[PDB]
RNA sequence: GAGUCAAACAGACGCGCAAGGGAGAAGAUAUCAGUACUUCUCUCGUACUGAAAGGGAGAUUGUGGUGUGCACACUUGCCCAACACCGACCGGCCCCGGGUUGAGUUGGAGUGUGCCUGUUUGGACCCGAAAGGUGGUGAACUAUGCCUGAACAAGGUGAAGCCCGGGGAAACUCGGGUGGAGGCCUGUAGCGAUGCUGACGUGCAAAUCGCUCGCAUGAUUUGGGUAUCGGAGCGAAAGACUCAUCGAACCACCUAGUAGCUGGUUCACAUCGAAGUUUCCCUCAGGAUAGCUGGUGCUUGAAAAAGUAUUGUGCGGUAAAGCUUUAAAUGUGCAACUUGCCAAAGCAAGGUAUUAAGGCACCAAGUGGGCCUUCUUCGGUAAGCGGAGCAGGCGAUGCGGAAUGAACCGCUUAGGGAUAUGUGGC
RNA sequence: AGCCCUUCCGAUGUAGAUGUGGCGUGGAGGUAAGGACGAAGCUGAUGGCGUGAGCCUCAGAUGGACCAGCCUCUAGUGCAGAUCUUGGUUGGCGUAGCAAAGAUCUAACGGAACGUUGGAUACUGGAGCGGGGAAGGAUUUCGUGCCAACGGCACUCGUACACGAGUUGUUCGGAUACUGAGCACAACGUUACACCGUUUUUAGGAAAAGGGGCAACAGAGAACCUGGGAUUAUAUUCCAAAAAGAAAUUGCAUG
RNA sequence: ACUGCAGACCGUACUCAUCACCGCAUCAGGUCCCCAAGCAUACAAUGCUCUGGUACAUAGAGAAAGGUACACUCAGGGAAGUCGGCAAAAUAGAUGCGUAAGUUCGCAAGAAGCAUUGGCUCUGAGGGCAACAACUCAGAACUGCUUACGGCGGGGAAUCCAACUGUAUAAUUAAAACAUAGGUUUGUGAUGCAUCCAAGUGGUGUAUGUCGCAAACUGAUUUCUGCCCAGUGCUCUGUGAAGAGGUUCACCGGCGCGGGUAAACGGCAAGGUAGCCAAAUGCCUCGUCUUCCAAUUAGAGACGCGCAUGAAUGGAUUAAUGAGAUUCCCUCUGUCCCGAGUUACUAUCUAGCGAAACGACAGUCAAGGGAACGGACUUGAAGGGCUAAGCGGGGAAAGAAGACCCUGUUGAGUUUGACUCCAGUCUGGCUCUGUGAGGCGAGCUUCACUUAUCGAAUGAAGAGACCAAUGGGUUUCGCGUAGUCUGCGGGCUAUGCACCGUCUCUGAACCAACGGAGUCUUGUUUCGAGACAUCUGCCAGAUGGGGAGUUUGGCUGGGGCGGCAUAUCUGUUACACGACAACGCAGGUGUCCUAAGGCGAGCUCAGUGGGAUCUCACGUAGAACACAAGCGUAAAAGCUUGCUUGAUUAACGAUUUCCAGUACGAAUCGAGACUGCGAAAGCAAGGCCAGCGAUCCUUUGCGUAUGAACAAAUCAUACCAGAGGUGUCAGAAUAAUUACCACAGGGAUAACUGGCUUAUCCUUCGAUGUCGGCUCUUCCUAACCUAGCGGCUAAGGGUUGGAUUGUUCACCCACUGACAGGGAACGUGAGCUGGGUUUAGACCGUCGUGAGACAG
RNA sequence: GUGGAAAUGCGGCCAGGUGACCAAUCAAUCCUCCCACGGUGAGCUUUCUUUUCACCAUAAUCCACUUGGGCCUUUCGAGUUGUUCGGAACGGGGGCUCAAGAUUGAAAAAUGCAGUUGUGAGUUCUAUUAAAGCAAAAACCUGGGG
């Protein structure tokens, strides 16, 4: 045959994200001695647009807790996230949008975004616009909360843990209709190049599993298994079951 | 410019020695990669057989016998070679003296070499694929992404916001302007490229020209830079594009790849001269096999002569006949003392017409599409049709004749002359 | 070229086989011989010989120095045909054409005979057959001469030929000296192997917190302007003391 | 401030283009940037002009046919032309009016449609700055028109498709395809998902984090997406024993079932729902009806026995959009009737210059024959030679070893539930792998531990302790208690002392004023997991077109399709020895039988007839003899019956058939043994004749041999004799597809082309352009009209224009005196046209698991 | 260091700024173009033509010093062609300051040219889509602190 398109992808040549005009990584603080034992104060600066990104990004700046510079670092913004805010990361960090405290000190039901799945990776649960978790249980006696992902799906994590509250910013990007073929080419500018999507039928025999004969269609099922090589697994990936809901 | 070189076999022919032949590597010497010389070995052979352990051939001072058998001898002998038949014997295998088996033996024929031919393999007579592999080179064309720049006349329509007004209980509508929106419109530039299926079409051009046309604020066009490629890259996806190369680039190499296929294969003359059929083959465009043919002989000379009769003796079941049976013609075959059986020594067996050189061996080629016709048929509605039988032809062959004709007719053929003819004519 | 004679029979022939004191070629061992009184080669109404391949002789008003015979050895040995290879030549044929973008005319001169100037006439028509640059080219530039060849006609002319010239910078651009998509040295790791990968390195990278470098002649950066009577050809580069001049700017130093 | 000195490197010419670059060139092609006048004008459109540049594109003379054109004009008609309004014409600027359906309310729209427009002399309007400037609009008279630059939309009504803009086969396809938004679905919480890499503390999505990413399908909106989970897919649920040992046997170690899923593949297990249609999907078929016309294979609209519609393999419907398909209309026209005239450049003739293709040889015909359509031959008929311009009939003209087709034990691309595999994935075991506490069972798991390992974070930036032990022992090294031990020095277990050990709704901040700022360390940077694995390595199993290599028999009146005539038997073909062919003809064959074999004996049968299964007669085989057929057979070879195993062994006996005089099979004559039957001779080593098979290997038997230093046992091997099988039957182990295709050939072999016949395969596959039309000529006559007769003669001349459809053909409308049939390579493509056929693109239906196929 | 009530005027590290990022439009200059005037040269000139054409130039550098914006201060309107704005300070008076610009002059008439200004137009430069938000960095600057 030949190489598949999601085998290209891998090669990640023409496939990499673009990210000239990226921002740098949008994490919380590096978990300092200050935010194990107390809280730092940084204030937003500024919200910015990271090109190829929903969620808007602050530029939270704290003053660095073992020398006389000021660091400023780089975080996807909660709802509600002014300039000029005094954010407070850290164990003791008061309970408020934005700031960013213990996980098993946020209360239960209480809505986090930003949530860090190990202790310490600095955020990564929880980032896309408009999405948040909600705390569902803590469990001080082995210290380990539980909390809804923005899927529908529970997980349990240390409550040593940190979250920023509220719900990221920039929610509800995907209910406006993009109407213009136009309109996506841009939105994708600033991610990859995913884009325009070609259908595996309309590609040819050697080019995808689906692709060639005269009808276009696909001629074994689409549901391929997880164990298919890859160049094989397209269609519906281990699919439990297909149709409409 | 195209059967070569090597090598391994074989037959034939030449040479050497011969129950042996020969060296090779190497050496030693004398004088020049030669010639001369030789040890020691090795090698083929003289012994074969069996899977193997193993065993291993003379007869009753000499052909094992017998049959047919040159020459010579003598008036039949001996028979050479040779064939055949039979022993015995060696090995192996058995049976209960017998069978049988070997590429055995039976007074060695091998060997080295030259040379030709044949087989094989190698580039393999020469030339030719589509490919396969190995490794490199390419994103200047072009595909895509990114960086960073550049570009886009003149109109048109006229969105949101805004502003003024009229109406309304309110409700928020109706004028009018404003504004300049849009993968908006017309249309430059630019980017394309629909149509004329226009020009051109050995062109200006290995894709161009003309007018027409499409997009032309956008998913636009464009420079530079940069990233991604060959079982790979890249693709709004046409298997498109990846330097005029893409259903797998290009370069080099393996590689003179392979070809049962196509094409070619170079002096003369003389001597003979086919086959297109048999069996077998993943065989059907090819082989092997046998036949046909050549060469070499060998062997001896009405030997085992015969595409013919006659005579004698078989065979037959087609035509005709007949109502599935009698039976042609053309054919077809053939001929010219010792030791079993018996009751026993008698039987059995082995022994004291025309014409014409016969047989045998070896090696080897081409061929293995046939065609026509005669007669006979079979299939087909029929055919310049498919299939067979017979014989003859053409193929491979003219010549004479049928005006003409591959195969009809006559006749078949060295270079010529006379004569006379053949078919055909006058 | 059969030792001679006599008689008899045969004679075609594709594929193929075979024969041949058969032909012929390059070379070798021999022999014999030839050649500047002309070898080979080549030419040939030069005949002669041979069935033939061919040989021989003659003649060159050809050549200029080698070489035939014979026996033996050898082979890269004989060619009308391979859409054969290579070179040359040919018919077609002085033909097909040289018809896209409107265009020249005149006189004078030049010249051995198209140019030059004047005039006339048009054209381009500022998205130009204009004036500068990138890429690319790299002497094409300029002058003199030349026009053999080339400029598909012609040339007196040329981007052609030959000869001689020509490109001037504190400030232009570039580098010195930015970063960018990116790249990759180092180290480290992987690999049978570094010609791989990350791009910082399980890592002690300071020599007086995160190694070194590169990567934009359109991005960032960037101190200079005009006048010239200054060239055949360069000028924001040349100019000379009244620098035509006027500046800005960097370094050091100086009062 | 000044002044003084110094200010280095390289670039620098020219070009930047119908002659300087790329394109083999001074090539009409291509190639980034900058500056860019005047007038008309809305203008960078277009035309023209100053400046700057050109006058270089070979020229001349003249003005045959035919051409090219970025040239026109054409009476009357007006699409009749054609496949098709192709091409041309036509519309056109501005202003004022006016503007339909339909619609997603934006549009449609420049809809459509009328109307006015010049010149001139005037008027009006519209501003600025203080105490002169535009130039548009408007109006008015008067006057003019030859309707007189350039430039500038033709319009409308419908159907199909796609929603739209877009993209896209560079060099035949710009589409209806791709994209698209929108829709759905799948995976997935980072230990991830997809995925690159040979490999790694490697890489991509991911600079990310479910409003994300990765994978698929559908394809805007509106509307709807029915039924089917049966298939398929996806998903989910080492240890013992024997043995001397090799070894052998045994025990434990992801599937099956079951469930779910169709916006999975698909069907309509379910039986096609809503819809929609002779639709790009309907064979029949030009369906039928209606509408459109004079006429309609067209169209539109209905209808629905739908060959073979139908629902995200999306159904339907859709305004806007469209160089999309299609029908009609108005306008318009040289498309046409039916051509004519003009132009300019060609051609023509000249000066200069100067190829190519092609080239066997040539080159008048008719007939003939012939490789079956001759330029060479036979026989006739022509023909003096050489020319110039045309021309396109022939030269089966040239072009290219036919892209078609077939063949080849040739390719490649694709597919796959072909064969063989290989990565990937997952699972398992082991390993990595330590330590404590358990329990269970005869080293397994729970549970903690932590130093391996793993993950994470970090610029390794603050861990634990001091709060004190089922803790430590080198400045703490030591004591005391009980138990035991002793190398007499102490040890060890328990244990307690000590000691290790101890302190408290954006401001600014640093560069310290022994400490200030705690000390300590059986160390780990921290955090998490943790002997698990997000770990290593190795084996294992499954999966695995993701990829790879390979194959995908033959024959065959081409191939495929089947058949199999691919091995064998009978009758026939077959022609009175033997042999003899055809996808020739009629049948058979792979078996079957302990008997249906062997033997003996007895017997007689099929059927007919006479009587009542029987009885008698006759009874030439008319029956039976496994099996098709032939043969043969009567006290039998049949039938019953009895006894039986000769259907054994058979020393390698020879032979026949096939034949090559090989084999296999089959069979015949034998010999030896031992039998069987029979009084006996005799008969029997199967059932006559078809019923079956190498090498290698496996296996079984049998009677010694080898395992080569020796020996025995095991094992293995060997000899020898059977068996397992190659049915393609003298024996590879083998799926499709290609229209994207390719090569070597083939006229050995199709379509095609002539011939023959009424299908053959003769020519042609190093190529002879297809149907049709148009155009033009010509010939025939089984005469349609005309003419003469009375159906016959008669080939003379003529035989129409249209609608539908590519057509031919047919059918229609109209005319006509009539609208005849044919030949000429189904006349005529270096004459055209290119509608049909029509390669690649694409769509639909059906077929196919798929790639792909369909003479739809 | 220093003036000013103020806006502000003059004389290691750390943080910020410049670099630095938009189509258009509007405005100013620039430039080109036109016109008017005036000069100068040339040309037409049968006739006509107070005429037609050309030219009338002003470099960087420096020195003194109207439009747009920001700000200081003082005591419903404001605003644009345009989608604004105002007690978080609108308007008015005075002031500050930036950005362009004008004029005064130095350069510089010793140049250019050849035998003048002004006026009009154009050009020039200095929001929208956005699920698009439209580079970096050295250099350099300024500060805070020392
Ligand atoms: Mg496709
Ligand atoms: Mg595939
Ligand atoms: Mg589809
Ligand atoms: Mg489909
Ligand atoms: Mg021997
Ligand atoms: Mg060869
Ligand atoms: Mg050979
Ligand atoms: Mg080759
Ligand atoms: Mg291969
Ligand atoms: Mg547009
Ligand atoms: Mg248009
Ligand atoms: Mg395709
Ligand atoms: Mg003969
Ligand atoms: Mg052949
Ligand atoms: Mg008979
Ligand atoms: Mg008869
Ligand atoms: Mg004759
Ligand atoms: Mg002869
Ligand atoms: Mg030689
Ligand atoms: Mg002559
Ligand atoms: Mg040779
Ligand atoms: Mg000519
Ligand atoms: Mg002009
Ligand atoms: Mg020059
Ligand atoms: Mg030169
Ligand atoms: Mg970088
Ligand atoms: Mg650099
Ligand atoms: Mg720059
Ligand atoms: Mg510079
Ligand atoms: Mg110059
Ligand atoms: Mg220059
Ligand atoms: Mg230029
Ligand atoms: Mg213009
Ligand atoms: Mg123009
Ligand atoms: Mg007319
Ligand atoms: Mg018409
Ligand atoms: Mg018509
Ligand atoms: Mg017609
Ligand atoms: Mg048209
Ligand atoms: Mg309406
Ligand atoms: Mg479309
Ligand atoms: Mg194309
Ligand atoms: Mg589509
Ligand atoms: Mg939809
Ligand atoms: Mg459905
Ligand atoms: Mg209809
Ligand atoms: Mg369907
Ligand atoms: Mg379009
Ligand atoms: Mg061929
Ligand atoms: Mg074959
Ligand atoms: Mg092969
Ligand atoms: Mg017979
Ligand atoms: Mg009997
Ligand atoms: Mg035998
Ligand atoms: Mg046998
Ligand atoms: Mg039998
Ligand atoms: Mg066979
Ligand atoms: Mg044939
Ligand atoms: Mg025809
Ligand atoms: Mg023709
Ligand atoms: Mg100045």
């Amino acid at each position: 045959g030949k190489t598949v398109l999601t085998c290209r992808k891998g090669n990640g040549s023409i496939y990499q994200v673009h990210g000239h005009k990226r921002l740098g990584p949008a994490k919380l603080r590096i978990l300092d001695y200050a935010e194990r034992h107390g809280f730092m104060r940084g204030v937003v600066k500024t919200i910015e647009h990271e090109p190829g990104r929903g969620a808007p990004l602050a530029r939270v700046e704290f003053r660095h807790p073992y020398k006389y510079r000021r660091v400023k670092e780089l975080m996807v913004a909660p709802e509600g996230m002014f300039t000029g805010q005094s954010v407070l990361c850290g164990v003791k960090a008061p309970l408020a949008i934005g700031n960013v405290l213990p996980l098993g000190q946020i209360t239960e039901g209480c809505i986090v975004c930003n949530v860090e799945a190990k202790v310490g990776d600095r955020g990564t649960i929880a980032r896309a616009s408009g999405d948040y978790c909600i705390i569902i249980s803590h469990n001080h006696e082995t210290g380990r909360t539980r909390l809804k992902l923005p899927s529908g799906q529970k997980k349990t994590v240390p409550s040593n843990c940190r979250a920023m509250i509220g719900i990221i910013a920039g929610g509800g990007r995907i209910e406006k209709p993009v109407l213009k073929a136009g309109n996506s080419f841009y939105r994708f500018r600033g991610k990859r190049n995913c884009w325009p999507k070609v259908r595996g039928v309309a590609r040819n025999p050697v080019e995808h599993p689906h692709g060639g004969g005269n009808h276009q269609h696909i001629g074994h099922p689409s549901t391929v298994s997880r164990h298919a090589p890859p160049g094989q697994k397209v269609g519906l990936i281990a699919a439990r079951r297909t149709g409409r809901i």
